[PDB]
């Protein structure tokens, strides 16, 4: 199934949501549209506008809250959009950061409507709307140099992992004597700028983290329990042949997917032996 020319400008991003049948993306125009693919067919339904930016990503909420989509771009803000009664239109606006939003993201359901953004300001925001509708966010300072992803972990006590362009990865959890998101762990093994980070949703005991890199180089970081520390894992030995830009988990099997500079996408899986191989 192809949806050749969905832009004219450089494609971004490209997300389905909950049900896998509505698609979404985002490019340098500076606009989202929303699609609707069947077996081998596909319809425009709208074309998002506003952001003054190229736009880097877009993330589908839970249904539990309405249709809504998350949008981040070059331009430093973050817009959600909804589709009540037939039609999109930005409800909210987020703008904390005083450079380009790289991700964002909502949390699990079970949390609520939260958004985990992370910018090239090198500060990262948590933000809800509240029972009126305005936004009052948490904003930390987690990165040096600038921020390119954030991920939430799965829920049970709330974490979420970034990746830096100080080539570190980092863990944070919420505390209560901060009312914050405080640095847990500081995990040190990219040579170059981390591009993304991703958490796996696998509900099994051990915990996993893909982060992808500047080095072409992606590590399966892992962490056995509370008492393990994360070990570091390179998917390969052998470097890849070019940038590393995404990492994307399966939502069960625990596949992840790798998106290369060489335009090329691998699949992966674990073995027996706890090392990576072609899934």
């Amino acid at each position: 199934v192809v949806i050749a020319n969905a832009h004219n400008e450089l494609i971004h991003d490209a997300v389905l949501d909950y049900y896998g049948k509505r698609l979404a993306t985002c490019s340098s125009d500076k606009t989202i549209k929303i699609f609707e693919v069947e077996g081998e067919t596909h319809k425009l339904i709208d074309t998002l506008t506003g952001h003054e930016g190229p736009v880097w990503r877009v993330d589908w909420a839970h249904p539990k809250f309405g249709t809504i989509l998350a949008s981040c771009s070059y331009d430093g803000k973050v817009l959600i959009w909804k589709e009540e009664n037939g039609r999109w239109s930005q409800i909210a606006v987020h703008a904390v950061h005083s450079a380009s939003v790289n991700s964002v993201q909502w949390a699990p359901h079970e949390y609520g409507p939260l958004l985990l953004v992370a910018s090239s300001d090198g500060k990262v925001s948590v933000v809800e709307f509240k029972e009126n509708g305005t936004t009052s966010p948490i904003i930390i300072d987690a990165h040096a140099i600038g921020v390119n992803s954030a991920s939430w972990a799965p829920a049970t006590s709330r974490k979420f992992v970034t990746g830096g362009a100080d080539n570190l990865v980092k863990i944070w959890k919420y505390n209560s004597d901060a009312q914050t998101y405080v640095l847990e762990s500081t995990l040190e093994g990219h040579s170059d700028w981390v591009r993304d980070v991703a958490w796996s949703p696998t509900v099994l005991l051990r915990s996993y983290l893909a982060s992808v890199s500047q080095d072409r180089t992606c590590i399966i970081w892992t962490q056995d329990n509370e008492q393990g520390p994360w070990k570091k894992t390179l998917l390969k030995e052998e470097k890849f042949p070019d940038v590393l830009w995404r990492a994307s988990w399966s939502l069960s099997g625990n596949v992840l997917a790798l998106s290369g500079g060489d335009n090329k996408v691998t699949l992966w899986k674990e073995n027996l032996e706890g090392k990576w191989e072609p899934a």
